[PDB]
DNA sequence: GAGGCGTGGC
DNA sequence: GCCACGCCTC
């Protein structure tokens, strides 16, 4: 139910919040700064910043299970795993 | 690899 | 709002 209020928007989202961070698209707000010493990258939403941060701090949560690499995203550990079947 | 983004549990 | 999921596009 909740739309986009700019004319050449219709996007529709479910919760409150989608919507809150698609207007910073219009807007072009980033309040998620990365706090890199000469990184410089802002984002609208939490995630992309938290995911960003990995590249520089070598965090890889995601292990693969039969060998020895592992991610810091889930969705390329998935991908990894098609080398396996 | 990595940003952009729709969606949803808490 | 946080944060994860999974997908898209380059
Ligand atoms: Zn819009
Ligand atoms: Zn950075
Ligand atoms: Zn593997």
């Amino acid at each position: 139910t909740h739309t986009c209020d700019y004319a050449g928007c219709g996007k529709t989202y479910t919760k409150s919040s989608h919507l809150k961070a698609h207007l910073r698209t219009h807007t072009g707000e980033k309040p998620y700064h990365c706090d890199w010493d000469g990184c410089g990258w802002k984002f609208a939403r939490s995630d992309p910043l938290t995911r960003h941060y990995r590249k520089h701090t070598g965090h890889r949560p995601f292990q693969c299970q039969k060998c020895d690499r592992a991610f810091s995203r889930s969705d390329h550990l998935a991908l990894h795993m098609k080398r396996h079947f």
